[PDB]
């Protein structure tokens, strides 16, 4: 009874989604028990329908039942606060943008053309779409901020940023990485390069409106590519790394912060197929990072894991 | 952890769907191993794109890896044969029809109107849409054939069908229920009533083009409603039962075979949400079946669970 459960497990995602999307989850903070009848009235939902949804959520262990009402389980508490990796994943991923594409994914395999499953559906690139769909961009940036904040602590321990002067984050969106590093390391020129509609404003953090497919600005002694190359096939990844080498002098260092694919890595493997669907891209093994680095004329000096799924790679021009 | 795994678990569904939809799963019969680079070459898929998909399928436990290729695990062997409950569930459920409806479900809750989440997406009713998409109706009927075959053995043991001469199955798709009884109980007039484009063909089985919302044909001593009523709200459900009672005489019997609304079953709980999403309908307690049957002018004589999920109801006229 494993296979049928794997196939129908999507309904649990969908049930969690409707509970978040209808704005009900916000009422379940501090494991507080809430009355289904009063919740139905607040949002003008048929109690009968809302009680049946809650019964399904009880069976999948999301909600717990009492004579006081229903509350979120200890394991599913994070549905309460909007700024959790769980809540923001529901907002970012559970929508037509991904689910229309997942349905088109089997066609993108059979029709081997330059179009990703997403491109076939939307008729644009994923990042071209985010320019239009503003709500999804803010959700994307919010989810990416959480994955940045898991890393800052071990990143600041493992790598020495204090030795550098000028730092450039290639594709750093809202400069969360650099904002968080600037918090624990002062006396540094922090700059973020990314394709912006409106350039983000800060103090101490510089924001360039550029493109890493065009020659990258010189002067920087530290370049960073955090969760970028996994959005680009080998030929496009090489293009980005070639421009990095050209922009780098002898002493300059390139930091790759990525989800490292390992023979045992479910979390990284599920995201691998997601990157294929969206960008026709992938997560890469250590050997695959060297392959694209060697073709760009860069050499791997250091590689170390930051946590269970994230890793760091130091590349220098040699 | 629980919550995030539940949210992202839909990617496992999508992975299995893609593996089936593209038509690869057929090459894994009798749990026999297979080369990826070979598979990729046959259908014209980029080795990388498919090998990465198969890498993820190994992690979730659907495939097993080895030096000489990949195979379907013992637990996921059912993906191989086309007529399996798991395969037919993938073909039927994992498509735009359900997935777009799931994404609309939280809108249908807030918009407290008669229109189901399906109607809000498709504009038509579920069965109105199936009369246009012939391929989905074939997949739907094929899946309902499997859920019939689970019940036959115990249904024949629990109900004596040899005491009946003329038998009408109201909404019996391809008459699997009557085909499977016609094998075990012989010399009977087996007629199946349902909305059809092309009338199904089977030895010793008649097939009427009919609507149970219109007057039902008299002169049958057994009428059957298997997995019909739970597709209809109370008012539509009572109309069907009213037509049944009016069609029945004093000696006639009505069988209802249905998923009873059980308090503890996760399988039954998820299907209830599915009935709301597709039909604006619900599963009913034994007391709620009495209510609608009472209003229709029918009495309950026999109720019995055929297994953990399905149950039978004998109704008579008075
Ligand atoms: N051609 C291009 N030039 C520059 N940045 C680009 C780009 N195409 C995509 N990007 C940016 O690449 C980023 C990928 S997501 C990574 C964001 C950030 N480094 C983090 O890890 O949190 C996005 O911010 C996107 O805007
Ligand atoms: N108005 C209507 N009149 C008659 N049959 C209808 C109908 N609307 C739907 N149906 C039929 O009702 C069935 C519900 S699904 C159940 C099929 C079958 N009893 C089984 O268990 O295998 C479908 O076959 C559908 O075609």
């Amino acid at each position: 009874s494993m296979l049928i459960d794997l196939i129908t497990s999507y309904r649990k995602t969908a049930a969690i989604y409707t509970f978040v999307d209808a704005g009900l989850s916000i009422h379940f903070k501090n494991g507080d028990y809430v009355d289904i009848n009063k919740l139905a009235s607040q949002y003008g939902i048929d109690y009968s329908r809302l009680n049946r949804l809650c019964d399904f959520l009880i069976e999948i262990g999301v909600l717990v039942s009492s004579d006081h009402g229903v509350a979120l389980s200890e394991e599913c508490s994070a549905l309460a606060d909007p700024n959790s990796v769980e809540f923001l994943t529901v907002k970012y991923e559970i929508n037509s943008e991904h689910w229309d594409s997942w349905l088109m994914y089997p066609k993108s395999l059979l029709e081997n053309n330059g179009k990703s499953a997403f491109e076939m559906v939307h008729g644009k690139s994923f990042f071209e779409h985010l320019d239009s769909n503003k709500g999804l961009k803010s959700d994307f940036d919010a989810l990416m901020s959480k994955y940045t904040n898991k890393i800052i602590k071990e990143l600041l321990v493992i790598y020495d940023f204090d030795k550098h002067n000028r730092i450039l984050d290639l594709g750093g969106g809202d400069g969360e990485l650099l904002i968080r590093i600037s918090e624990q390391v002062k006396g540094k020129d922090y700059t973020v390069l990314d394709r912006y509609n409106e350039v983000p404003i800060s103090e101490g953090i510089n924001f360039i409106k550029g493109d890493f497919f065009k020659p990258i600005p010189t002067g920087y002694d530290l370049y960073i590519l955090k969760n970028v190359l996994n959005n680009w096939p080998d030929n496009d990844a090489i293009s980005i790394l070639k421009n990095c080498r050209e922009a780098m002098d002898n002493n300059a260092t390139l930091l790759i912060i990525t989800l490292m694919k390992k023979p045992q890595s479910l979390v990284v493997k599920s995201v691998d197929i997601l990157m294929d669907m969206l960008f026709s891209a992938k997560q890469r093994y250590l050997s695959e990072f060297e392959d694209i680095a060697n073709q760009a004329g860069l050499v791997i000096r250091h590689y170390k894991d930051l946590d269970e799924i994230f890793s760091l790679i130091e590349l220098k021009v040699k």
